[PDB]
Order: structure tokens, then sequence, then C-alpha cells
């Protein structure tokens, strides 16, 4: 029940013990592996609070100290009295950093301890949420020198006073179904774009329209806000060798800022907790640009290169893919906007894994998400065995608010 | 119980019921997923249920379930097991068994082809020379002058575990690897240990970069013996590029016939420890893994140099650029020489059609995403976007330990 992981390129073996601390379930069983599946009260709360505070006090090397026993006693009194409890700033910061640390799908976790935590638990209105979010956007963007940050709105109470950001990311492009039957802009965002339009947003109906924020404070109906354009750093996409690439009219935004997940710390649930780092190049150039269900540009690019598109075995798709990804990196680099290539990021993740094995006894990692969507086996993560398991504090999926909201 | 899998590109949802017929364990639990781990004798008692389960599956597939012929066969195997402690498969059951081991192989992207498999029954084989002859016949048949035909040759099953038939090679055709005194490797680094064994057993190594290894063949638990495959039977393809004329001067070639020879075939509880099988290549096996893994031929640098790529920063994606050109060269070379090969786009697209068919007609298709997704260009192939369920069905191909680690030497 101590487990080994081997790297098949280097023969390095690591022993995992951290998995024994894992609490939540994976979706797998002895009979079936679900590794490739995308989405697999008072009495409940006190064990969860205890588990967390124990790890917190252990981390500041004060386990079993009076300050430990006193905080446990105090929270226990507070749950008994109010049915919830409030985290100290120090615990909140620890919790959020560790939720990133525990994120098994995240290749960038070498950065986990450098996270700016913005405490927005005093927020009461959607206007206040807009303010906090602009401040986060501007802080994280930092004129292109990106800095990781999370903004944490008030925790769930009875479940009818939820804070939610309706957007899937703070910054994303609109998608529109056309009379044609084709899609203009980002097909991933068609339904959300419709909810915005139906809410009064007037869309430019273009290929790259930054969506408005749709913010829900305290379980109320959500409200629209335009992020000031000067706060949205975008990069026009050009190629260092192909003069025609810029005519494709492509651009992307600099700040990736996931805003639809739920942060769980010590059993408390932070349903609105937008966080941001910076992009790995493949996210935009392979997935956002080349997925069939996304901007799906492989065909237009291949044509401009004059490749033989008659047969798959000419590898015309693969050739265009490499070029598109070269252009994304070149463009962010030329404009001084932080970006990481898939070679650099995966090399750092292997080094992080070794650190975590050494100092913590393991590192939960989901191979299916960690290996980049191009050139998998030429990155070292491909050859690295990983164990996937669930630790808390964590980031969790939650259902989309419109399926849940009672208007 | 019903399990759904979704394709995130097409929104197609499929429903799996076949997993209920799975008995063997995956390595995962409720608390841990071991989906990326490469590797996560038998009483007369345990043997009859395994035989029964298999014969029920066979008679079902032939629309003869519960027939007198089905009942008499169960009775006959039962009597044979308690009398002799094992049993012999009928030829038709052996064919059925081997095809199904392939159909059930969750790591295999080529399974659309599963019902087209030439089964060579070598269970009358007794000596290593006999094994050599069977294997030459398999190679010549499978090769078919470049028009590759899938095949398997099945040597006698395990009895007491002391008389095993084993092919010590990991594939029938592979290149020697040699560790040099300065610590560099000549040839294929994957085959260094095996190469050292062959040399010790008496092989005279030419010591070049692409020396076809001799066969090392163990019959009936005896010490293994060396044999040279006749060079006329080993089809190879020199690698060149359609636009880059310097590519040929890299001196690269590869063999046409991929023939895995170290796995164990389990049918109805019987263990076939020597069961070499062969199909044809998907391009990336050679052009991505065999050529570009750091632990294999490792040609990325030398190629990118010749392409004059910017090699001072990884973010130029020089490695990715060279990678694509190499893989073009491999497909171009095989196609030009009329040797069967499949590109990763074709193969994955075919797999998805296979998988959808299997859900509809079989109730499922166990698949290992980690292995199914190609090692380059993952997300522009449809399998990247397909959720899969991995579980183990019998008959099956299984790993077994390398024979030099377990063999009792007779001297
Ligand atoms: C600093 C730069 C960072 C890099 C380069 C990075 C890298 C990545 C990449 C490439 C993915 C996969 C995204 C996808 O395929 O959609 C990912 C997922 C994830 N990342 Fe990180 N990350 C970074 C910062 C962070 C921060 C600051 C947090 C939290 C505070 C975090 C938490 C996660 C989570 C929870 C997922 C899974 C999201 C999902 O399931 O959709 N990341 N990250
Ligand atoms: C017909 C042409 C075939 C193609 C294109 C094909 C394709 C592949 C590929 C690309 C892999 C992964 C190989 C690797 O990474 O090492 C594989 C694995 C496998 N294939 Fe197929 N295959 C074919 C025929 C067959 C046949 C005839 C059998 C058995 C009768 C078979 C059984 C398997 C098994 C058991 C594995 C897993 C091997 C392992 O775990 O090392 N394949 N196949
Ligand atoms: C079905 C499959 O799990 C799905 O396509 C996954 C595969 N790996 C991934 N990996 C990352 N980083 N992001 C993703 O969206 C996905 N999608
Ligand atoms: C550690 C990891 O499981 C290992 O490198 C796997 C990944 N996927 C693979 N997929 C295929 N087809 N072949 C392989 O050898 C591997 N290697
Ligand atoms: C730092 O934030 N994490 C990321 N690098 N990406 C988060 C998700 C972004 C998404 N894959 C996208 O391509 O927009
Ligand atoms: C037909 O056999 N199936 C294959 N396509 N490959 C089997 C294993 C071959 C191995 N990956 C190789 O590169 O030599
Ligand atoms: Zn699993």
């Amino acid at each position: 029940r101590f487990l080994k992981v081997k790297n098949w390129e280097t023969d390095v073996v690591l022993t995992d013990t951290l998995h024994l601390k894992s609490t939540l379930e994976t979706g797998c069983t002895e009979h079936i592996c679900m590794g490739s599946i995308m989405l697999p009260t008072k009495d409940q709360l006190f064990p969860l609070a205890k588990e967390f505070l124990d790890q917190y006090y252990s981390s500041i090397k004060r386990f079993g100290s009076k300050a430990h026993m006193d905080r446990l006693e105090e929270v226990n009194k507070e749950i008994e009295s109010t049915s919830t409890y409030q985290l100290k700033d120090t615990e909140l910061i620890y919790g959020a950093k560790h939720a990133w640390r525990n994120a098994s799908r995240c290749v960038g976790r070498i950065q986990w301890s450098k996270l700016q935590v913005f405490d927005a638990r005093d927020c009461t209105t959607a206007h206040g949420m807009f303010n906090y979010i602009c401040n986060h956007v501007k802080y994280a963007t930092n004129k292109g020198n990106l800095r990781s940050a999370i903004t944490i709105f008030p925790q769930r109470t009875d479940g009818k006073h939820d804070f939610r950001v309706w957007n899937s990311q703070l910054i994303r492009y609109a998608g529109y179904k056309q009379p044609d039957g084709s899609t203009l802009g980002d097909p991933a965002n068609v339904q959300f774009t419709e909810i915005c339009i139906q809410q009064g947003w007037k869309a430019p109906r273009g290929r790259f329209d930054v969506l408005p924020l749709l913010l829900q404070a305290n379980g109320n109906d959500p409200e629209l806000f335009q992020i000031p354009p000067e706060l949205v750093l975008e990069v026009p996409i050009r190629h260092p060798k192909f003069d025609w690439f810029k005519d494709l009219g492509l651009k992307w935004y600099g700040l990736p800022a996931v805003s639809n997940m739920l942060l769980e710390i010590g059993g408390l649930e932070f349903s609105a907790c937008p966080f941001s780092g910076w992009y790995m190049g493949t996210e935009i150039g392979v997935r956002d640009y080349c997925d069939n269900s996304r901007y799906n540009i492989l065909e237009e690019v291949a044509k401009k290169m004059d490749l033989d598109m008659r047969k798959t075995s000419s590898l015309w798709k693969d050739q265009a893919l490499v070029e598109i990804n070269i252009a994304v990196l070149y463009s962010f680099q030329s404009d001084k906007v932080t970006i990481v290539d898939h070679h650099s990021a995966t090399e750092s993740f292997i080094k992080h894994m070794e650190n975590e094995y050494r100092c913590r006894g393991g590192c939960p990692a989901d191979w299916v998400w960690i290996v980049p969507p191009m050139s998998g086996s030429i990155t070292p993560v491909f050859h690295q065995e990983m164990l996937n398991y669930r630790l808390t504090p964590s980031f969790e999926y939650q259902p989309d608010p419109w399926n849940t909201h009672v208007w």
C-alpha cells in the first residue's frame, strides 16, 4: 500500500505515501478504470474542519500545541452555535495555495506557493464583485508580466445565497449561431452568449468579442458588466516566417482566468473563486484554435501554406499545427506577455513532482490532462507514471448556474 | 448497471454493459487511479470454471448455446480436467480464442481488423528447431512481399510451469543494441540486455546500427537456442523524405513486420506462453517512439540540425518541427515501397468507427486512452476527445516476466 511510480525514460522510481491521506473517491473501481472520463449539515462539517486545521497546524510546525487545541475548540463552539465557521486569513491563504497544490490536472503547480490571495469575503453586491474582479484582472495582468492570483467571495451558507460568476473564465470570446448554420466566434460559448444577449448585452456579433461579466451576489439574479477594455490585454497573432499569417485575423487574450469552479477548504464551499495564472502555448494554439468544435482553423491555415490536403498521410494537419503553435508563442513573446511552451512547462512539472515526492511523499497527477495535446511523447511527462487521487483543500467542478438558478 | 461514455467533439453518448462480464482486476480503486502505470501452476479446481465460462462464450457466438454439442463438450472437458488436470482446445476454439484475445486488447488501436487473423496452430511443436521453422513460415506468410497479413503462431500451452515454450526475443524482428565502453550506445538501446544475452549464448554480432537480432527459442523448458532468420525473409525499408534529399544520408531504415513475441495468451484458463503475433505498423510507432524517444535512436537533434532550425530555445518548437518531418518520411518510405502502413489519422478514425460498432453489437469496447491516443498530435485525432472505459476481458494477452529472470538453466 506504499506505491511506486517509474519514469520509463530515466528509470527513476519514486515511492508514494501521500495517497493514503486521500479522502474523496476517484470514479474507478477494481473492475473498471474511468481515468479518461471528464466528469467522474452540522455533523458532516466538524470532521472536515478538524482534518484541515490539523494539516494547517502541522504545516506551521505547531501540531498538538495549545494554539492548535484552542482553535479546534473555538471552531467547534462556532459550528455548534452557528452551523458554520469562518476561516482566519492565514488559514484561507493556506487553503487556497493547497487547493492549487492538490490540483491533479494542473501542469503548472511548480508555482503553487506564489499565489496572491484576494479576500473578498466582505463582498455583498454584484457591483462589489465587479470591482474586486477588475482589481484582480489588473493586478494579475501587470502589463503583461502576469502574476498568479485568486479572488475569494463569501462561502456558501444555506445554499440559496450563493455567490457565482456565471462566466466560465473572466475573459472569453462570444459565440453566435448563424442563419448559415455555421458558428461565428467561439462555439464553446454559444449558450452563455445567448444568456448574455437575452439579458440585454448588445453583441458586436464579431469573431473575437470579449464577453461581459455576469455576476451573481448572494443568490440574487446575475447582472451584466463590461470589463474596461484597457484592462483586457490581447495579442494579435503573427508568424516569424509567414508574412500572410496576420491576415487570418487571429488574436487571443493574455489572462487565463477560470471562474466556474468551487474551492473547498475545511469543508467550507467557496462557489465564486476566480483564479488566474498564465497560458501554456498549446492551450490556445492546439485546443482553442484547432479543435474541430472550437475555432477549427486547421483547414484555412493548411490552404495558405499550400500543403497537399488530399491524403491524411502527408501529415498536412500536423504540419499546420506546429506552425500555428510557433505563431502563438512568437506573438505573446514579441508583445512581452508571459507564456510558457509545452516543453518548458512539462520539464518544470517533472522537477516539481520530484520536489513533492521528496518533501511531501507524493504528488497527485492526472496523466490524461498533464501530457500536452501535441507532441506528447517528446515531452518528459509522457514517460512518467502518475498516481491520480483526490486531496483537500481542492478545486471541484460544480453545475452551471443557469441549470440551478431559480429566477 | 449502465455506464455512459461521451465524445466531447461530437456529443455522441455510448452505453456500456459489457463491463459487467469483466472479472479480472484493473489496479485502480475507489481511492486511487492507476490508469497511467505501465504494469499495474493453476489448480484443477480454478480451471473448470474458467473453461466453462469460455465454452459458454464460444457456443453462444456460434448460436449453439445449450445444445447437445455444447453440453457434451462441457462434459468432455470436465472429464479431461479431472483425469489429466488440464485440457486441449479444439482447433475452432483456439481460433475463436486468439481472435478474441485481440478483440479484447484494450491497448490496441488496430482492433477494427480483429476478425481477420491467420491462426497457425503449432501445438504439435517439440523442439527449438521446430519453433524456428514455424516462425520462419509465419514471417514469410505475414510479410507477403509487403502486403502484410495479420497472423499468430501458437506453441504448446503451459503444463507444470517447468516445460514452458518461450520466444526470448521481445519481437521476432528487432535491431541489436550495444553499450560502448565510453558509455554511448550503438543501435537500439531498448535491446542492449537481450543483445548481451545472445552474444553470451554464442551469437557473432556484426556490431552496426541496424543488425537484425537472432531468434533465441526455448522449447519444452529446455535451454534456449540461437537461430538466424534467413535475410531474404526480413523485409526492410530505407527511410527517405519526399522533399528533403539529405534525409537518406542519415542512414535510417526500419523493418516492415512488427511481431510482438513476449506476451502470454490466456484462453479458457490455459496459458500459451509462446504466441508471437504480427500485424502492420502505425507510422508513429517508428517515427515518434522508435526514432525520437531519448532512450531509443534519439534522432531529433541530428535531424533539426540538417533542417537548420533555431535550436537555441525550445519555444521555436524545433523538436516538434523535426518530429513531423520524420514521420512524413516514414509514411512516404513505406508507401513508396508498397509495404503496408497506416497513419495515425486513418488508424484513430477507424478505431472510433470500430468502437461505435462494438458498443452497438457487443455492448462495449474496453480501451486504454493512455495507449490509444497517438504519441504526437494527440488532440487533432478523434480518440483524444473520446471517453473510454478500461477493463479486462478474457481471452486476453498478458505480460509475463522476461524469461532470463526466471529460467532454470540445465547447462
Ligand atoms: C502560473 C501558470 C499556470 C500554468 C502554466 C498552468 C497550467 C495549466 C494547464 C495547461 C491546465 C489544463 C487546462 C485545460 O486543458 O483546459 C491547467 C488546469 C488547471 N489548473 Fe493550472 N496553471 C497555472 C496556474 C494555476 C493557478 C494559479 C491555479 C489555481 C489557483 C490553477 C489550477 C488548475 C485547475 C484547478 C485546473 C483544472 C481545470 C479544469 O479541470 O478545467 N492553475 N493548468
Ligand atoms: C493489424 C495491424 C495492427 C495495428 C496498426 C495495431 C496497432 C497497435 C499499436 C499502435 C499499439 C501500441 C504499440 C506500442 O506502443 O508499442 C498496439 C498494441 C497492441 N496490439 Fe495491436 N495493432 C495491429 C494488430 C494486432 C494484432 C494482429 C494483435 C494480436 C493478434 C494485436 C494486439 C495488441 C496487443 C496485445 C497490444 C498491447 C501491446 C503491449 O501492451 O505492449 N495488434 N497495436
Ligand atoms: C475525453 C478526454 O478525457 C478529454 O478529451 C480530455 C483529455 N485530456 C485533456 N487534457 C487537458 N489538459 N484538457 C482537456 O480538456 C482534456 N480533455
Ligand atoms: C508512463 C506511461 O503510461 C507510458 O509512458 C506509456 C504512455 N502511453 C503509451 N502508449 C503507447 N501506445 N505505447 C506506450 O509505450 C505508451 N507508454
Ligand atoms: C493559468 O491558468 N491556467 C491555464 N494556463 N489555463 C486555464 C484554462 C484555460 C483554457 N485551457 C483556455 O485555453 O482558455
Ligand atoms: C501489428 O503489431 N502491432 C503493431 N502495430 N505494433 C506492435 C508493437 C510494435 C512496437 N511499437 C514497435 O515500434 O516496434
Ligand atoms: Zn483508474
